[PDB]
């Protein structure tokens, strides 16, 4: 099984400070073949689900403060293309989920 609900992934943030061991970055994902048109994730990194990205807040819509930075992890991904089912959650442990990839959050931690 794998943890990647938005309850999963967030209780898993708070305690451990750190992702599930089925989250990749953009980066590292980038590193075994993924390409985001291709829809492949899945096809070059079996089980794994995009996260730990940052995420830059540019429009505000989360707070800020000195030191936070904040940072992404996908929700509900198994195949295919990525979804629109976000965590953001920042370097002080405030976590907020979207379903609408980042035009509304909701704060859970």
């Amino acid at each position: 099984a794998v943890i990647n609900t938005f309850d999963g992934v967030a209780d898993y943030l708070i305690r451990y400070k750190r992702l599930p061991d089925n989250y990749i970055t953009k980066s590292q994902a980038s590193a075994l073949g993924w390409v985001a048109s291709k829809g492949n994730l899945a096809a070059v990194a079996p089980g794994k689900s995009i996260g730990g990205d940052v995420f830059s807040n540019r429009e505000g819509r989360l707070p800020s403060a000195s030191g936070r930075t904040w940072r992404e992890a996908d929700i509900n991904y198994v195949s295919g293309a990525r979804n629109a089912d976000r965590l953001v959650y920042s370097s002080d442990w405030l976590i907020y989920k979207t379903t609408d990839h980042y035009a509304t959050f909701t704060r859970i931690r």
